[PDB]
């Protein structure tokens, strides 16, 4: 019998090494656990903001659910330059990470779910529709499903103009160079028609102080046969208040207990 | 022969597992390399913001300098609750990390330096002064040396009031609880009298848009026998523009080439 452990994991997808962390519950040798794979947001890292995914991972681990989270390609400690990042490759990696994680010794291939934050929720929704028979459930926090509308119609990315990409040669995201390839690839992305292909249990948690409009969470619900939408009064995009951090962890543990343990 | 590699490392300090990443250059079996140990800022993680420490780590690694960076206790993936965090224990961990990292198999303990960002620069400056023979050189980005003055004199932590910590039991830092122990421990901290004990090469990089007042960088320089201050026009606290990111990486590689590869 081995106590719980935190270990570091890697995988190779399309020639990039993706680097991640796994939180494995207490158990006997060779035990396979229900597992949540977590997708971080745009230009974020696998910890997410202010220990958010770390706290969620430990909460799951203490309750018998393994938690795995990788840096996407061109993010965090994974290989790849942000200038080469495209959302299509994030989607390819998210699908490939299902098989990478289900191959791990401690993961029950039949009790496996996705959790997302922000753009990671958008990726999770699309991967879930394309790999619907792989997922026991799907949980989406603060989904950034407005990102196509904002960039393509309002010509901004998180409020900053995208109209100087040709003049500058890049878009400046907090000191990272985001390339033209990202913007050229946006025409290939479909969120909601792909997302409605997943008809397992879905939970969406939206905070009223999120800068993403609430209507995008309702649009997801319009397409889900088994959706639940929780509106957290005065929650924000990253669950960056003490009360809303407790709320997001509790609501999510409740959902994964119901769908992966009960 | 071995190509460069990224490996994950852990060490135990005062009952907490601290978790870190090491970037090891290309080399022969058992080769040892000049090494930079990096200290992140307050409530940050070992990647620092927007890949900052990752980019610096890879730049060093590509040039034959190993880079090591841990989450401090109560930060990132390391053990410890933020409610229990104190700066004194950060200083103790920084001291213990010098010893743990100097014993790593790929580290040349005779060519070993610290790099800091923000509060990590303050920690680096104090540890460097207390362990004045241990470091080949010291580089500080955007040192947050105002933090005691801000909390103790202006009664704010990054602009938010600290006056309710005793009544309410904690301070809310972006969803994390920061306990009274942190605030009670501030009286134990001395920055500048400790920092001036280090007499090796020091480089400070300050951006004109940093919210930390420039005067604090001059106070450090006033106590350093062998200091250099670079002032980056339009640089900010976290080096969060493409031009200022290029500048900070280039200036720091230049300093570590001089102090770790050419000396
Ligand atoms: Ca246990
Ligand atoms: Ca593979
Ligand atoms: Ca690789
Ligand atoms: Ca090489
Ligand atoms: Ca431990």
């Amino acid at each position: 019998y081995f106590q719980s452990m935190i270990k570091f994991v890697t995988t190779e997808i399309n020639g990039l090494t993706l680097r991640g962390t796994a939180h494995v519950p207490d158990g006997e040798p060779g035990q396979q656990f229900p597992t949540v794979l977590m997708f971080h947001g745009f230009g974020a890292v696998r910890d997410e903001g202010f220990r958010l995914f770390i706290q969620m991972s430990n909460r799951l681990m203490e309750n018998g659910i393994a938690a795995v989270r990788f840096d996407f390609g061109c993010h965090g400690e994974s290989d790849g330059e942000f200038e080469d990042f495209t959302f299509s490759q994030e989607l390819n990696e998210g699908s490939a990470l299902i098989d990478a994680v289900k191959s791990m010794s401690f993961v029950d291939s039949t009790k496996f779910s996705l959790l997302g934050e922000a753009l990671g929720s958008v990726a999770a929704s699309i991967v879930a529709g394309k790999r619907s028979t792989e997922l026991t459930s799907l949980c989406m926090w603060s989904p950034a499903a407005s990102f196509l509308d904002e960039i393509l119609n309002d010509h901004t990315l998180q409020g900053k103009t995208v109209d100087n990409v040709e003049k500058d040669g890049y878009f400046d995201f907090y000191g990272l160079k985001l390339g033209k390839a990202f913007f050229d690839d946006l025409k290939n992305i479909n969120i909601f028609d792909n997302a409605k292909k997943y008809q397992g249990p879905v939970k969406i948690v939206y905070g009223t102080n999120d800068f993403i409009p609430e209507k995008y969470s309702h649009k997801y619900m319009d397409g889900y046969e088994n959706g639940e939408l929780v509106i957290v009064q005065d929650g924000d995009h990253g669950w960056q208040s003490v009360p809303s951090r407790k709320r997001i962890l509790d609501e999510t543990m409740k959902f994964f207990r119901k769908t992966l343990l009960e």
